[PDB]
């Protein structure tokens, strides 16, 4: 177009994205201030007005970005994320989910965008080890629920409660004073279940970490 | 044979192993559903029937696999594991040990098989460090049992209880509020035993991890 | 100058810096002894006299060092640190902040100076990951304060209290028995907030550590 | 000598060191059995006799080893350790220190000897970082003792008690529920002291570990 060139030369301009970055920061501090009961009584209307007069800017700039790249928008992870976080912020739990638009700042800022996509690119390698661990949790979740579910309903009564207690034991939070030692007052051989479980879960996780270290180092040694 | 070629051309076919994989998954979800008291009252007979009509399939397919490879079966770690997990599932604790046949899914799936055998191949290097640690635990288990066994019978009364408390201190779970600090109310110099113990156990474990990192990296730098 | 050469040939002499090192050590042991109520009653005056007759030496040697390097002093991180730790020790919380002049010993000793500046040079790389984590804490601090702030005021009532509880959960100290499990007595789905939070925070920190390992190894592989 | 060749050809023979290894193992199991009150009542005399008839063998074989290498013995770390652990076991706390002669098995066994000396060779590099950490603990031990020593005498009353509580906070055992959170009921800004302390102590330790990883990898990349 005649003006289509102008609008794609503003949408891809530095100052338009710098402006929506200042708005993300201002909204983030606004969102931060909205936890204060005293501030909300004193200036609640300026902030809620502000929150409206900023959600409108964000929605119009989503409209513009969609126009300049009609289908390129809906195949791009970052702009897709923007689409969804402005969608959440537009409906009349959702209240809390609205804060996620502050990750909008990870999208705009390129250095942050680089770090995030680096972290994502790590994941494909871990898929194989995660699958063994999820299967491993599934198997020991079922064993623990059938062994301790009656006498210890709060911790091992349900499969979900046993995926919870086992995750806590793997994080090694009160694994012994909190869970195993109380269990051994009724069932005196519970260590056979947990100390092996601990050992396996640690080993795998260690290897997971070492795996991440050689997949990173390969591109350097070449 | 005439049909022996047919049976070895089905046993090594893709679809026969895909079929026993679907059966492992169906049995795994069945086993998962058997923790629900409500589901077991409503559909317990369909599932127990299912569990029988699947343990039979698994046993016949073990029979077939043994026939096609008569001695190759009993020298192969994965099929040996299958032999034993279908054996456990065939006897009239065992109830819980039956769930282990879900690791049958690690055997069938090749990508999982790769990850598991990678994890195994790590272990030979750790044998030397594990032996020093097991000897180290043995020595400090005996010291702790003789020092605190009377006044603190629940934690250090027996060698096994002291291999337990020392493992908890090495995992650093309530090492200080839970065990050392109570001990210092009777025996005020217990830190000499534990803080050195902590230090040694951490150092060795750190080296263990670093060891795993150079044994992995060697095949890349070549 | 005529004597300016003499004073710059003492200020940069080995024995002048060896002397102020002995004074740092003597003051450090003095500072160590000043916690003892009994020693302070018995020899408090010798030590406070000593503390004065040493703060004067340190101040004159700051004066000398400033003279020999007039502007080189105020552009040098180590001597700048000396300026500020002798300033703190000169005013008529400050009492406790005075102990920081024992890090004066890191400045004088060159091997220590090397280690410290190595540790500093690591930091620039972590700036990108720290910024994502600080933003991530900010977002989940706000979510946690709005979700649990009323029913759990002590832990999540304020943004600062939620940056505190979330840091404790990331350190994995009583994350489950101490915070999540009590929360699930009122709000039974709190794991959705924390177990994801845990996962993200661990992953990032792991990568942070792996990052530090490849930035160190690069100068070796070249 | 005429027989001196014979005795140095037995002392350095495989079977003499294999024999004292069997004696270390037999004594280790004996020492293990001596925790059992029931076994000591039933067979206490056979074991104490055994313990004497083995401490004598060990002492004569120390005598022989000293003779074959008169001064080479007292300049060799492993045999020096043997000298001292047979000395401890010869005097008429010492009772518990006697168990250390089971590390005699690390000395005899060469693969174990290799692992141990590898672990030792790591340490020289950590000396610089350990010195910064020990100075760092000293400084924050003094700060914590002067800030919280009166209101919290059990944890921070003495410098030793503050080197204890700070070590526990660095191990991250009940750092927050156990120590900081109780402190903030009297002194509401204690996080300024501990969360910075935590951060520094973690960072340094991380670098310590990364250091160990590049000092190991250097001999491989060459
Ligand atoms: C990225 C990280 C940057 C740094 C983040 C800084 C976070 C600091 C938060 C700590 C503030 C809370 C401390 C405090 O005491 O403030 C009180 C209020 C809540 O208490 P309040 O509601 O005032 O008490 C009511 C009493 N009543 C019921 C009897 C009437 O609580 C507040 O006033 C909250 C104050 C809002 C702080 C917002 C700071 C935003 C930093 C900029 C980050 C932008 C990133 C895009
Ligand atoms: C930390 C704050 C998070 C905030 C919420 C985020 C929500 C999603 C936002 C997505 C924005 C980032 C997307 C992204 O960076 O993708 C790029 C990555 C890395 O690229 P990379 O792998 O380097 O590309 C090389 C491959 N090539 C050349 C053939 C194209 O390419 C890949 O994706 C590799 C494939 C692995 C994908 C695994 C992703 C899912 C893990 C977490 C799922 C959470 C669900 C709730
Ligand atoms: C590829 C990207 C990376 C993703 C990797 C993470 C995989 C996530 C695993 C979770 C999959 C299974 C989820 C699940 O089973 O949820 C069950 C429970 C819910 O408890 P629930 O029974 O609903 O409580 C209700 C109480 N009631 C009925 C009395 C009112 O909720 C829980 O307990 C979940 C606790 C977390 C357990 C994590 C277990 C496997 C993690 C493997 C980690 C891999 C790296 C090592
Ligand atoms: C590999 C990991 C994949 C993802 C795993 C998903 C795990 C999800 C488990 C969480 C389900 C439990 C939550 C829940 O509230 O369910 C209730 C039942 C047990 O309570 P219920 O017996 O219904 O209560 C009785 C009350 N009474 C005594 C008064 C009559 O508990 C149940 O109903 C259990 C529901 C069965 C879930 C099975 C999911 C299998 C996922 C597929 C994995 C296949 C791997 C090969
Ligand atoms: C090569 C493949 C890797 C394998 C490495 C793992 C080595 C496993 C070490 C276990 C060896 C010794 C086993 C043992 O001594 O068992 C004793 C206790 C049993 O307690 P017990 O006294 O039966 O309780 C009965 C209570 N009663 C009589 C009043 C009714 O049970 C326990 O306390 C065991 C607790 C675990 C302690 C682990 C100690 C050494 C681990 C070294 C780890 C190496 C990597 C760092
Ligand atoms: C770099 C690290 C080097 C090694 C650091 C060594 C730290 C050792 C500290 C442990 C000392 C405390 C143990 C102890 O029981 O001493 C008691 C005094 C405090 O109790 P006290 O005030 O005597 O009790 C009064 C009783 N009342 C109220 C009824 C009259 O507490 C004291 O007497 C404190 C003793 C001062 C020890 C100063 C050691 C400095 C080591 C040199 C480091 C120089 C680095 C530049
Ligand atoms: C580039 C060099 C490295 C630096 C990296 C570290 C970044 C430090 C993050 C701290 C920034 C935000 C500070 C902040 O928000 O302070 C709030 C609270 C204070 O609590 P407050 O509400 O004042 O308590 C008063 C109680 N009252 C009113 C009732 C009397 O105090 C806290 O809760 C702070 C707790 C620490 C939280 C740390 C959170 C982000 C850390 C990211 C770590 C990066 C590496 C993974
Ligand atoms: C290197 C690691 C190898 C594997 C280490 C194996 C450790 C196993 C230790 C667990 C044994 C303790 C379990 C148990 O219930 O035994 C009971 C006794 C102590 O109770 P007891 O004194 O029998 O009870 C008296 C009751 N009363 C007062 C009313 C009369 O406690 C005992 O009977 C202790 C049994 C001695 C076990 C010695 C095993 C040595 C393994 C070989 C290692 C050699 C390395 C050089
Ligand atoms: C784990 C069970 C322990 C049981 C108690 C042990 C008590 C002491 C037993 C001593 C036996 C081992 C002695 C030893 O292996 O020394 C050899 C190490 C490693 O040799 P390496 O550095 O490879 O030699 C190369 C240097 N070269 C070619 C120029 C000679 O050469 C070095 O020593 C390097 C120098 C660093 C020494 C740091 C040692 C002290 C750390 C722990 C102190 C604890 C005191 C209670
Ligand atoms: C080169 C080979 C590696 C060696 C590195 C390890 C360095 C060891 C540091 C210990 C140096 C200072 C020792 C010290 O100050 O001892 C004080 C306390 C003793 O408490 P105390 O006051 O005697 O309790 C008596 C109670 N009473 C009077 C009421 C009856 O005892 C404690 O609290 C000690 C707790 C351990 C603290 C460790 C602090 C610095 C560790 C730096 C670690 C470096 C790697 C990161
Ligand atoms: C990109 C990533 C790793 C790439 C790599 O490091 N090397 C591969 C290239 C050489 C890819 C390549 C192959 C992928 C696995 C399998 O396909 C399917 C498999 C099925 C299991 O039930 C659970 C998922 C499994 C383990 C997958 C995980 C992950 O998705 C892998 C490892
Ligand atoms: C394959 C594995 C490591 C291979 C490697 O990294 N380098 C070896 C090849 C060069 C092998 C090679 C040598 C093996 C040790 C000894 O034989 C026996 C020894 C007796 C002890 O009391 C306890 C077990 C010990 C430590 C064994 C551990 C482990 O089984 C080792 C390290
Ligand atoms: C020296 C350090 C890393 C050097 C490196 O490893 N490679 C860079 C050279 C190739 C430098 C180079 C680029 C720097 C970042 C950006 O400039 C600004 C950015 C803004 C964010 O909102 C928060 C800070 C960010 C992430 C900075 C972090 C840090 O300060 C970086 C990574
Ligand atoms: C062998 C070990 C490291 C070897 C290395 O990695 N590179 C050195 C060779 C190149 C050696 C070489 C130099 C040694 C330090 C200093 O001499 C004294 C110094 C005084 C402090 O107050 C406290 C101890 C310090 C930090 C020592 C630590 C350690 O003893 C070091 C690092
Ligand atoms: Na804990
Ligand atoms: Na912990």
């Amino acid at each position: 177009g005649s003006m289509y060139l102008r609008i794609t030369n503003i949408v891809e301009s530095s100052f338009f994205t710098k402006f929506i970055i200042y708005l993300i920061v201002l909204n983030g501090i606004t969102m931060g201030l909205e936890t204060s009961k005293t501030f909300m009584q004193s200036f609640g209307v300026y902030t809620t007005l502000f929150k409206q007069i900023v959600i409108t800017i964000f929605t119009i700039e989503i409209i513009l970005r969609i126009y300049v790249h009609r289908i390129s928008f809906f195949k791009d992870p970052w702009s897709l994320f923007d689409f969804f976080v402005v969608a959440i912020s537009l409906v009349p739990i959702l209240r809390v989910l609205r804060v996620l638009r502050l990750f909008r700042l990870v999208t705009a800022v390129p250095q942050m965008r680089k770090i995030v996509s680096a972290l994502i690119s790590v994941i494909p390698g871990m898929l194989s080890v995660i699958a063994l661990m999820t299967l491993f949790f599934y198997i020991f979740a079922i064993m623990a629920t059938q062994l301790f579910g009656e006498r210890f309903p709060e911790w091992f009564g349900t499969l979900g409660e046993s995926f919870y207690t086992l995750f806590q034991v793997m994080t090694q939070e009160s694994w012994s004073m909190g869970i195993v030692r109380p269990l051994m007052e009724v069932y005196p051989y519970a260590w056979v279940f947990f100390i092996p479980f601990i050992f396996v879960v640690t080993f795998v996780m260690i290897n997971l970490v070492v795996a991440i270290i050689v997949d990173a180092m390969a591109i350097l040694n070449q």
